[PDB]
């Protein structure tokens, strides 16, 4: 599957590709305003996210540092970045179907579209000023907006039973971004799209 990444932010982001336990193409990529990466997904990939990195510094070797999103150090990301990150989540080729969501569980950096480019499902956005908005507690100094379990570490924002309801601060998320995952026992807003159709992420849309 082609997922064509879009940084139409002002700013530069560090684009990264990851299914937790291996990078996707080449794992990540700077992308300055207006550029575009094209990245082959496989089919059959489960649990692929993509988002995007602030403020990174990298030497030629590849290695540094990001203010979010870090992903131990590495331009290339073999695993998930570090909060706080908005999270395009995607499984391809599950029983003939695709699912896409956006995520807000593991906080908000970058404001992103994920749509498709064939036909036959819809786009989720997440567009609002997020970090603007963010309660005190949870603003990050780096930057971004982390989510509650980040911060807290308690059971019932972290849904470590299996069982939590919504909170203060998953309504906050859910207030400005109906379409994303607010918490980990949220009302799924997943798409369901035709197998094998293909994508693209957009940060900054608006």
């Amino acid at each position: 599957a082609t997922f064509e990444i879009v940084n139409r932010c002002s700013y530069t982001v560090w684009a990264a590709a990851s299914k937790g336990d291996a990078a996707l193409d080449a794992g990540g990529r700077q992308l300055n305003s207006g550029e575009s990466w094209t990245i082959n997904v496989e089919p059959g990939t489960n649990g692929g996210k993509i988002w995007a990195r602030t403020d990174c510094y990298f030497d030629d070797s590849g290695s540094g540092i990001c203010k979010t999103g870090d992903c131990g150090g590495l331009l290339r990301c073999k695993r998930f970045g570090r909060p706080p990150t908005t999270l395009a989540e995607f499984s391809l080729n599950q029983y003939g179907k695709d699912y896409i969501d956006i995520s807000n569980i593991k906080g908000f950096n970058v404001p992103m579209n994920f749509s498709p480019t064939t036909r036959g499902c819809r786009g989720v956005r997440c567009a609002a000023d997020i970090v603007g908005q963010c309660p005190a507690k949870l603003k990050a100094p780096g930057g971004g907006c982390n989510d509650a379990c980040t911060v807290f570490q308690t059971s019932e924002y972290c849904c470590t039973t299996g069982k939590c309801g919504p909170t203060e601060y998953s309504r906050f998320f859910k207030r400005l971004c109906p379409d994303a995952f607010s918490y980990v026992l949220d009302k799924p807003t997943t798409v369901t799209c035709p197998g094998s159709s293909n994508y693209r992420v957009t940060f900054c849309p608006t």
